[PDB]
């Protein structure tokens, strides 16, 4: 796996990002993870949804560079979604959210799967130290 630079344009959620790839706009997913919703009519705005956006967006916002890693399997999801690892300054925005327990670790699908267990790692020690969702 190797890494990519990226451009912010907009923060949409804590697991959605609009970033400027290789010159284009483009809708990134974070790999691995679920963070709670802000969006949808169809569930609302879930509990710690407003925490995990505002986590993601000044991560990414007060970053000096971003990066982005895609893993080996299929890079797009069927909504056109980059999928991808994001780094801040070199820490992984996906990991970042696990280790805070504002994010779950997501079902899986092989072989898109290489930092599986070590954001699990990140997402037992949140759980023990009894963090946001997992209060």
């Amino acid at each position: 796996l190797h890494k990519e630079p990226a451009t912010l344009i907009k923060a949409i959620d804590g697991d959605t990002l609009k970033l400027m790839y290789k010159g284009q706009p483009m809708t990134f997913r974070l790999l691995l993870v679920d963070t709670p919703e802000t969006k949808h009519p169809k569930k609302g705005v879930e509990k710690y949804g407003p925490e995990a956006s505002a986590f993601t967006k000044k991560m990414v916002e007060n970053a000096k560079k971003l990066e982005v890693e895609f893993d080996k399997g299929q890079r797009t999801d069927k909504y056109g979604r980059g999928l991808a690892y994001i780094y801040a300054d070199g820490k992984m925005v996906n990991e970042a959210l696990v280790r805070q327990g504002l994010a779950k670790v997501a079902y899986v699908y092989k072989p898109n799967n290489t930092h599986e267990q070590h954001l699990r790692k990140s997402e037992a020690q949140a759980k023990k130290e009894k963090l946001n969702i997992w209060s």
